[PDB]
């Protein structure tokens, strides 16, 4: 499986490094594929950049 | 709704701000969806993180 | 500007040529740039296959 | 967060379906987010469209 | 690296399995990685889920 | 065609451009498509933003 992870910024490197092991995890035991075959990237957006009824978070914020 | 949108850098906040205002106005009416049911996040692309014909924004420019 | 447009199954034709028409004038206008360098990707999504809070819209729908 | 997940074709709909809940609730805990914000989106591929070091899952299926 | 690439439907498998094994050496050769870390993924857009300038591939055809 | 490349951060503007051209050529090649209708996005992945089997590039490193 490859995922994608889109996310705002913000996040310290102990959340993302957290994040993408407890997924990994959640996809080893629900799919029963090996570690090795889970890829993660994460995409992250700037406030500017990610919008919820035509509003970016910024806005928002 | 979910809308990804790719282009080139450059583009002023108020641009993008304008761009994610008037996609959602047209996916709200042409579908008939809420608001909140439409989001969208933009990818800014360096002008060497896009080509065409094998040649990137930069070269071209 | 490309652009993927992820939406659940089932719109009529119809729907998605006038979303593909207006979402391409939206961006031709507030980005400045010609119609022909407007891309947009439909990606089709079964009930299956989308989930909010950790349900799938099948799953949504069938609470409902 | 919106989270697109790439698998290769022919898995049960439970296992779908325990996948989505158990990486929504991964991403609830880890990122402090409610689940309402967690969205995935499941992209199937057929084995002739996902390859590996050149060749597809198809021909790796047949090769063995 | 990890390479989604999205094609009109209607290719014959022959020619998605020369594509994917040309993209694959080409991505080994000219940034130095082993053909195990390249992977492809192929996403076949309908006809109308297609457009340039706001009318999809389907229309496009249609026209002419 | 239209050729999304997520690759991890750390190559020059030269691989990056040799890259876009290569494939470019690959898929002409291949599918007969004129070089106008490719279009790669190359997507830069900083180490803690890419992992295989639950630990990021950084990690692994």
């Amino acid at each position: 499986p490859i995922i994608q992870m889109n996310l705002l910024e913000g996040r310290t490197v102990e959340q993302k490094r957290n994040a993408v092991a407890a997924i990994t995890e959640a996809v080893v035991r629900t799919l029963d594929v090996r570690p090795d075959q889970v890829r993660i990237l994460i995409n992250e957006l700037g406030v500017e950049h990610f919008s919820v009824a035509g509003q970016t978070a910024a806005m928002r914020q």
